[PDB]
């Protein structure tokens, strides 16, 4: 690819304010996900035309959910914690009840599952 998964990544994280956000944490679930279907320079190509058009960052990240593929109906993964606790602060007014079939697309970022068995969606 023209451009690596760290470095898109970086270049994600150059425009995104704060630290921790459910944004930071899109960011990763799109490099991901992206890496793994050959879609980095797509995604990279849509986040520069969005933001040269005026979109936030946030807006671009989440139209890269709705038009690229692989987002479509795509599952959001699974992170496995040992408490609330070990999820970023900024992250924690972010949280909701897990649905049955959650997707990337419709906002839900990822699923945090803690040791006892708890779910909380990460949701935008
Ligand atoms: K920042
Ligand atoms: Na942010």
């Amino acid at each position: 690819p023209d451009i690596s998964a760290k470095d898109l990544r970086n270049i994600m994280y150059d425009h995104l304010p704060g630290f921790g956000t459910a944004f930071h944490q899109l960011v990763q679930v799109i490099c991901k996900l992206g890496k793994d279907s050959n879609s980095l320079d797509i995604i990279h190509a849509e986040f520069q035309a969005s933001l040269a058009e005026g979109d936030s960052p946030q807006c671009a990240l989440i139209q890269i959910t709705k038009r690229v593929p692989i987002f479509q109906d795509a599952a959001p993964p699974v992170i496995h914690i040992r408490s609330r606790g070990d999820i970023p602060r900024a992250c924690q007014k972010s949280l909701a009840p897990v649905p049955p079939s959650p997707a990337i697309d419709a906002g839900w970022v990822c699923v945090f599952q803690l040791q006892d068995g708890k779910t909380l969606g990460l949701k935008i």
